[PDB]
């Protein structure tokens, strides 16, 4: 059960810090950094 | 194994139209909207 959903309630899971990691190693990643940063 | 890094493959592995509806919906979920943001 690998729904786009079930991936929501991960980052509901922990806290905003934790998801702004997360984000930000995307950003980095994907280098999709243009949404004001 | 549920490290952050982990789920960075994870969004790397799905479809670029699968993480655009994921984006979009946490966008709504959380309303994260701050003009383009």
């Amino acid at each position: 059960s690998i729904t786009k959903d079930q991936i929501i309630e991960a980052v509901a899971a922990m806290s905003v810090m934790d998801v702004v990691e997360l984000i930000s190693a995307m950003e980095e990643k994907f280098g999709v950094s243009a949404a004001a940063a």
